[PDB]
């Protein structure tokens, strides 16, 4: 076929098999998630979007999945990120210094995957899925991520960290999931400080990007919520990762 329904990529090939194998892998590795039955997890995931108009998905559709994937994360060890997923994950890989959402069962199941169904049909749509901008925002992927990102922000306490891409037009973007959802769902009764790490993509020296207009916006939004704001430049992401792997000795 030469003309698809939606303007975005279709469900990832072997989506059922992949979600299930990820659930097996995760539950075998993480002892706290040993009680999880993976078929019922798959079934709840499936029940959220199958037979449903892929432009009419709600947070409620994902409630059975949220329940089965319930998980305690150390509240003071949360790492948020925005436009810098690779470094965030390489970082938390080193010695579980922290957790990203993709280190939870639910985030781990869905990471890098696309999925949608069809109204009045129980088929998975492997040909196309709604683009969140071109088509509609209430689609299975977008709704999933909004819901889990929010619950993950709500679980944080004490010092929360966020990695930001210092080479973006807007280092902090109000229209990102981080800026539109997570910053507004950090709980001021629990969260003492939001500390931003601004990751330089820029060669060598470079500016004090903690002074960037968008970082000041972030500071201002967070301060008006009664949460403290902290910022640090990461001038050389290569040296940072090395220092995390091997603290001191090296000129860290
Ligand atoms: N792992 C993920 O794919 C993912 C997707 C969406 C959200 N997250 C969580 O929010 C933060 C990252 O989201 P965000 O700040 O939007 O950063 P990015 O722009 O790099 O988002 C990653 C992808 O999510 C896609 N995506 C899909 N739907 C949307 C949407 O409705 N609004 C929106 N802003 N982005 C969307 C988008 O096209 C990107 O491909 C971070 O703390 C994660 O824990 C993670």
């Amino acid at each position: 076929r030469w003309r698809q329904t939606w303007s975005g990529p279709g469900t990832t090939k072997r989506f059922p098999e992949t979600v299930l194998a990820r659930c097996v892998k995760y539950t075998e590795i993480h002892p706290e998630m040993r009680h999880v039955d993976c078929q019922s997890v798959w079934d709840a995931f499936k029940g959220a979007f199958i037979s449903k108009h892929p432009c009419d998905i709600t947070e409620e559709d994902y409630q059975p999945l949220m329940k089965l994937g319930t998980q305690t994360v150390p509240c003071n060890k949360i790492l948020l990120w925005s436009r810098i997923k690779d470094l965030a994950h390489q970082f938390t890989q080193v010695q579980r210094d922290m957790f990203t959402l993709e280190d939870t069962l639910l985030g781990y199941l869905a990471d890098d995957l696309t999925w949608c169904g069809e109204f009045d049909t129980s088929k998975i749509n492997y040909q196309s899925c709604p683009d969140w901008r071109k088509d509609c925002s209430n689609n299975p992927v977008s709704v999933f991520w909004k819901t889990v990102s929010r619950r993950f922000a709500e679980a944080a306490c004490d010092v929360v960290h966020v990695m930001l891409d210092g080479s973006r037009s807007k280092i902090f973007d109000k229209d990102s999931t981080f800026g539109s959802v997570q910053v507004h769902n950090l709980q001021p009764e629990k969260v003492q400080t939001l500390e931003a790490w601004v990751i330089h993509g820029g060669r060598e020296d470079s500016r004090d990007l903690c002074q960037d207009p968008t970082i000041k916006e972030l500071e201002s939004i967070i301060s008006k919520r009664n949460i403290q704001f902290s910022c640090k430049n990461i001038y050389r992401p290569d040296k940072f990762l090395q220092c995390v792997k091997n603290p001191e000795d090296s000129s860290c």
